[PDB]
């Protein structure tokens, strides 16, 4: 019966609605305050030097002050995690699967994680025996097929390297 | 069984991963490729003015060109959805269930959703007897003890306004 979170499998909810400490979203204090586990808490999460290097959950940006949230406070200046304004450098893997491009920048789509792809969710690099035995970043699954990525098609029956079963 | 998708009950996968078109999460073609629902599908979704305005699942940036993703071409110049780089200013809903501060700017976090709040994903917004028949924005339920919010707690039992269940 659970959505989200410790409860629900680690899923987070859709379209920033909160996850309460029991597992369900919605918005209100009842999801957002005490014990509010992903989406638009408030106040927002803890996240960075504030929280052990933990990244914000739905992709929030973590505020100089090591808070969730969105708008210039928390994207802006001394932006620490997540869609900050500043461009992103990486070579340092990008955190949260973002994919490194081949010029050093983290981001997601084909710009990024198409062509010359280095790490992250690069849509197609390959690995094991259909690649020279080369493995795959980011301790992601080498597929049967010989693509890195993660979920039963890449982890499960046929997995050549990486945290397979 | 599912994860995420229309088969999970529109869940988001956490930390970017790819919805496949069955309902899993993971990363490479099989979850990021043909009919990935959310997270960092390459390519990504489209959006915008290219999707009938359908915004990015995982809070993922809307480029020009109406494609997902994050970096500078989908944040930057043209982002037309999710956390672009600019300003959103708002009085004119904000997108997402995002807050409309006091001030007339979209985030979240306290700055935009605690004291003065004026819509969307309002901490705490007074509403229904208690606050003298106020009504809620956003569509939300006003709950029994007087709270704006979405979910069972408010739309449940005892809610007072809006579209109680
Ligand atoms: C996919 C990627 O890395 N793109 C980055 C590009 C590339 O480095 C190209 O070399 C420059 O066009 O550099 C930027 O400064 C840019 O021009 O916007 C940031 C952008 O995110
Ligand atoms: C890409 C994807 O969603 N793969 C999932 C598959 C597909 O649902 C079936 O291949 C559809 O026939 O089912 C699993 O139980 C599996 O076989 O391990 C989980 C796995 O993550």
């Amino acid at each position: 019966a659970y959505e989200c979170g410790k409860q629900g499998g680690g899923a987070l909810c859709p379209n920033n609605k909160c996850c309460s400490r029991y597992g369900y979203c919605g918005f209100g204090p009842a999801y957002c305050g005490t014990g509010c586990q992903s989406g638009g808490c408030c106040p927002g999460k803890r996240c960075g030097d504030q929280a052990n290097g933990e990244t914000c959950p739905n992709n929030l940006c973590c505020s100089e002050d090591g808070y969730c949230g969105f708008g210039s406070e928390y994207c802006g200046a001394g932006c620490q995690g997540g869609p900050c304004r500043a461009d992103k450098l990486c070579g340092q893997l990008c955190p949260d699967n973002l994919c490194c491009s081949q010029w050093g920048f983290c981001g997601l789509g084909v710009e990024f994680c198409g062509d010359g792809c280095q790490s992250g969710a690069c849509c197609s690099m390959r690995c094991g025996r259909q690649a020279d035995g080369a493995k795959c970043t980011n301790n992601y699954c080498c597929g049967a097929s010989g693509y890195c990525g993660l979920g039963g098609d890449y982890c499960g029956a046929g997995c050549q390297s990486g945290p397979c079963t």
